[PDB]
């Protein structure tokens, strides 16, 4: 599996000429070994990164899809924070020709409860029918712990290989050994140039999917962690 | 009061070359009278209309601010279908620097109780405080009658006119004569080239913010409508 890397500007930054700044640095970075880079933006930024960036990278839209495509746009995230309604877009997504980076989580309360690999066992349940056969290389999932984003709480290096394993269980589970070996799955917690090394040597860990260091000179060391992964 | 007609692409078109075609139409169309013409599109078709449009027509967004203001955009749609949380957002946009066409309008269940006029009157008395002094020159206020929007149900000239005098009669008991003369009424119901020029006669209607028809030539004759507008 090729290490994956999704930079997720959100909504930042304020203003086009951020933008293209940000854009002009990340074009100069260099990109050491084997790694696939993906940066999602604002609506109204899209045709500047598209028109833009470094076209070995690939410009993603933040959620949704004829109307980015007629850009030359091929990526969405979807669900970052009802699975029903959330496996229904993905299905329409990867019938309509886009690369979906498709997120899950659990919140604090399931968390605390003992109960995280459940609900985010029963997430991927659901996105599991709604794929399409032929559709599975233009899948990666992340895995983002929304209970420790703004609540106080923090999340370990083991957490994040243990909830990207409990992905990977699940897709061997219930499609198969050939498919849960080629998904791409990304922690989508924090990860800044202090923890991506760490972070990315976890054997279940295939790359990050970054919010805030995305906007900072720091990214290009995160896009460099896959060096360590094995 | 100058009339006013916006075009509301709302979710279209489906490419930006349709887009870019759409906006060389606009831009050899011949205008008659005296008239503020704007239009709003998707966010992602924002940046390829600022660039291409007509100078002596302006840029709208549909919905909220740094981001739109960095490529020099300076109007937005409030509103368009909790109304304390509209008005913050009217606040804030006009604090802001931007225009505002803030939307109204009462739903079925309320037009057939008989009661649009307390529905939408209670709508801009929640509006009126958070307009600055000194900022309602930036508004324009637009009448929805959801109600007739994908009901089976029809507006008439007559309903038009009537829910637009009632927004005045409502600015001016609450905020004074000189406010309610000045600030543009929009009916924004259904507006064909069929029905255009009786609708802008009516005395208390100031012009429309426009639907599917603002995709298309007839676009051109709604604007020109001014002409029957005393
Ligand atoms: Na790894
Ligand atoms: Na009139």
């Amino acid at each position: 599996r090729t290490f994956f890397v999704g930079g997720n500007w959100k909504a930042n930054p304020k203003t086009v000429q951020e933008a293209e700044k940000l854009v002009e640095m990340l074009n100069g970075a260099k990109v050491e070994g084997n790694v696939e880079v993906v940066v999602a933006a604002p609506f109204v930024f899209l045709p500047t990164l598209q028109q833009k960036l470094r076209k070995d990278w690939k410009v993603s839209a933040e959620n949704v899809v004829p109307m980015i495509k007629s850009f030359g746009i091929e990526w969405t995230i979807l669900g970052h924070s009802d699975d029903e309604f959330l496996a229904a877009k993905a299905k329409f997504a990867l019938e309509n020709g886009m690369k979906i980076i498709y997120c899950c989580g659990e919140h604090l309360s399931e968390r605390e409860a003992g109960k995280a690999s459940e609900f985010v066992s029963a997430q991927i349940e659901k996105m599991i029918p709604a794929i399409p056969a032929g559709k599975w290389d233009d899948v990666v999932i992340a895995y983002e712990p929304i209970w420790a984003i703004g609540t106080g709480k923090v999340a370990s290096t083991q957490d994040a290989q243990e909830m990207c394993k409990v992905i990977r269980d699940i897709l061997a589970a219930k499609v198969g050994a050939d498919i849960a070996n080629k998904v791409r799955i990304l922690y989508g917690g924090s990860v800044k140039p202090n923890n991506c090394n760490e972070l990315a040597a976890c054997p279940d860990v295939d790359g990050f999917l970054v919010g805030g260091a995305s906007l900072e000179a720091g990214f290009i060391n995160i896009v460099n962690s896959n060096v360590h992964s094995k």
